[PDB]
């Protein structure tokens, strides 16, 4: 089970990841990473973290452009929600329970939340 907006749908299992092993369950999974695309979808990811106690990763990282967050296609952003002072190496972006996002390094462990 999980939350929808339109036809997509988010879903988690509590597993608590880095960037890479996030993106590898979700893929293995057939889905991908969340990737919110309006307020309504940042608001689905964000009962979801509120749920678990726990910030998620995003799909959406900088790592090809510095300063400009790109999705799995490679198209920059078509919406955004970051915190006071966000984007403040920090590749990757966590979605905090309020549903601001933060840079910060794809090394940490965050709650994977997939989309399908
Ligand atoms: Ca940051």
């Amino acid at each position: 089970d999980g939350q929808a907006v339109g036809e997509k749908i988010f879903k988690t299992a509590g597993a608590v990841k880095s960037y890479s092993d996030a993106e590898q369950l979700c893929r293995e999974a057939k889905g991908q990473l969340a990737s919110p695309r309006s307020s309504a979808e940042n608001e689905a990811v964000t009962q979801m973290v509120r749920a678990q106690e726990k910030n998620a990763y995003l799909s959406m990282n900088d790592i090809s452009t510095e300063g400009r967050f790109t999705y799995p296609t490679g198209e920059i952003l078509v919406y955004s929600n970051w915190a006071d002072g966000e984007p403040n190496p920090e590749n990757c972006v966590e979605i905090f329970p309020d549903g601001k996002w933060n840079d910060v390094p794809c090394s940490k462990q965050l709650l994977v939340i997939c989309e399908f």
